[PDB]
């Protein structure tokens, strides 16, 4: 008759022991989660700084690019006057 | 005296390629950048979608963790009071 | 005579001025594309850490889920014995 | 008696249950895990390709830059070469 008592026994050691070792599986698979996503997390972050701080660049290239027009406009200025000025004087000494 | 005409065409000449070539050398390292940033921000995007996820993710999980711990309760109890009514019923056959 | 001698100076000037505004234009555009290819690469280097783990991880994964499997198996063999031994007692008090 | 063997039946329908239960949650937990591993792949995939492109991205940029020196080089030696023999035709004329 203790034979149906030590075998109920042995089912609460058994239900107990698959428990907690499925409760061990379980946090074990929702810490990987958290950590994944934690790292997920610090990516999409960085790419935020970066995306955000892009736009002050383009900011500083507009103005850079800007001057660098100007300066090449003025180069071809400064040649087609001094090929002008050059024609002239290349005539009057035709003369 | 065409000698300094042509001098100052060769010098327009030169400046004219090496400022297209310096325009695209320029235009290819922006296209970079641009498509990096699109990548970026598509990465970022997604990272978005799955971290907006996982909130309903735990919700739901809540809800089926706790109906799991419920039913282990009753598994508990159930082997307990099972055990107890058996070692009542021992002693009545101890009689 | 000096005009042409003066309007020559300009000229280099403004293309030596124009061609160090466009290197640092340049320089900083291929710092920009440096940058990120080192964040790629960073972030590239953790996902490759992470998938060579979650290897050993399945492999530990798998020992204790067929631990737990094995546990199960036990539970039900032991909760059926116990329902076998009792419709036996129960025949046996019948008598 | 009957006692006994319903008690042991709802034991055996609990633990059933529990466990269908807990393997659902398992397998939910691991498809998020397996699908996060997925995505990061991707990444990580698409990473390689933008940084084995680059190496190429530099050899054609090398060969430009390399140009673009060539041209300025020679914009300097014109404009130079240019103002001398102004300054010679200058004192051709001084006389």
């Amino acid at each position: 008759m203790e034979n149906l008592l030590e075998e109920v026994e042995k089912a609460k050691v058994i239900a107990d022991e698959a428990v907690k070792l499925q409760k061990e599986i379980d946090k074990r698979c929702q810490h990987k989660i958290a950590e994944m996503v934690a790292l997920m997390e610090k990516h999409k972050h960085q790419y935020d700084k970066i995306i955000e701080e892009r736009d002050s660049e383009l900011g500083l290239y507009k103005s850079k690019e800007q001057e660098q027009s100007s300066l090449r406009a003025s180069l071809e200025i400064e040649l087609s006057n001094l090929k002008a000025e050059l024609l002239s004087v290349k005539k009057q000494l035709e003369i």
